[PDB]
């Protein structure tokens, strides 16, 4: 604890990057025709899921999963169905990517037209688990970062910008 | 089902009301003290929870819920509410029968405050007495989609409210 | 840890009061004419369940429920409505009170015809919380027990008797 | 939907059977060493789980789990199976379709062992290969309740398995 906060990646530049992926998601589906779903993994997913896909252009469902993040469990499924669906898993960041290795895994499962991951933070460096993420907003070093759903003791969930937890001594 | 979905409340208009809505739930808890945490109500509130704890000048958690004759609890909150302010942020009241509920759940846990705050009142089909704090918009009783709200699974995306119009 | 378990209420006496329990719940209720429901709590209650409820000679429905053992929170609700039908929440054993305490008043709001507690143990010395209870099949001091549902460390639930936990040194 | 319901295995038998799959799921883990964990499906299950686990002479323990097109978990386990012997108890096997993903999403949990024991089989209902190494009965396709299955949530009491004969 006693820390502070600074702002690493503004408001502004969040959402530029985020019209970015809208762009692209948009380019990578709209001639599908299927139905499309975004999922997105609760909590941290909430607020990157609202901007990203309103930057979609293409008819799709939202549905939202929570996993306990050493099982993973599903403690709140979809509760729309994906069999025969492009579905796109939406998480807030990826390190260890053990969390979107067993969800993607459980996905597979009911039989989708497809799955992708789409996170707007990526710690390469954290990386345990393989798992391929098509779409990325950031690449960032190993740091401590919150805001945009991303916590630090139930704190900064809400911050509009990525932010750098500095922490005094 | 056929149909038509037609704009009625423009992205820039709710932006703006967002925004004055950040100011009032600012102003009312900037001197609480005790933590706070806002509890949206999957699935349809989690556009207006995220645009709205943005204008939230004051540090606090954001929480889900998602419940359903009976109201049954599907997903409960991961946060203990107990001697905090605790805000409900829902996208839409009716009937006004589930908030209800709802509210009724979590004063049990017995919260330093409670309160709600809807994104839509379509107070025209109200059919029980429920506080409601804070309200975006009063609107004809229409079949609202857009913004978090669906229609078949459909629409959630938009960025406005629309109005479906059927033929 | 270390330790071994001996019998403490020895599985024909539980039956012979679980049998009791059920003429007795079944006198309580066999006028009623409205629908009831047996409601346990997991994990703890299953074999309980399983046993009070064949011997309830009044049809009724058993649902479960699991809530979190500081806020009393549910991690899987009834799957059916209990507004207007009597309700009999069954748990294994009750000492602080909490949890059926706070389960009750969830329970209350759906506005059930009644509702009322049985309870397979009861540990008066350790109600924090007081909540009334109906019916209970043994009263017992703050005893280490384990069995019939009730566990040590993830074990002995699945004894058909309960057990008291010694501990070697 | 008028009906009656008629007695097609009567609590005696059941009880014999229970003992029996006892012994051999007892006799077929006895040796293994790594913890070991019955997970039964709620509701139906909730029944045979609790005679069945008392038959079983190996520590282990008990947890739970209810799925529902797509098989969805509205409640997944309490416990970590990775690297323990999980025995899958279920009521009833028909189609086999629910087993069948239920299976294939614990297996991703790299479980030591994974196994089926299921009440009852109508195996001229299935649709899909499943692996079911315990089975308490095979039987015709007629609509059982009691012992935890129920009819209408109606007979899940009934200490022996009955067949609803309609008219
Ligand atoms: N899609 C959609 N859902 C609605 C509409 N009006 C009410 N609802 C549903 O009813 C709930 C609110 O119910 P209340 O609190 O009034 O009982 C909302 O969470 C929402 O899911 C509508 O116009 N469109
Ligand atoms: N009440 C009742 N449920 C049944 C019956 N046959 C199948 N089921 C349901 O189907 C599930 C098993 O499906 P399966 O594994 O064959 O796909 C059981 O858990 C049960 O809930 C029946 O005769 N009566």
């Amino acid at each position: 604890m006693k820390h502070t906060v600074e702002v690493m990646i503004p408001e502004a530049e969040i959402k530029a990057r985020i019209a970015e992926l809208g762009r692209q998601i948009t380019e990578r589906y709209k001639d599908s025709g299927s139905d499309m779903v975004l999922v997105g993994l609760l909590r941290g997913s909430f607020m990157f899921m609202a901007d990203l896909c309103r930057e979609v252009q293409v008819s799709h469902e939202v549905d939202f999963m929570t996993a306990s993040s050493r099982d993973l469990k599903i403690l709140k499924d979809l509760d729309e169905d994906i069999r025969g669906k492009d579905v796109l898993i939406v998480e807030d960041i990826i390190d260890s990517g053990n969390t979107l290795s067993k969800v993607r895994e459980i996905l597979s499962l009911r039989e989708p037209k497809s799955l992708a991951i789409c996170t707007l933070l990526d710690k390469p460096s954290r990386r345990e688990v393989n798992v391929p993420v098509e779409f990325i907003g950031f690449s960032i070093p190993d740091e401590f970062v919150v805001g945009y759903g991303i916590d630090y003791a139930q704190r900064y969930r809400h911050l509009p910008y990525i932010g750098k937890v500095i922490l005094l001594d």
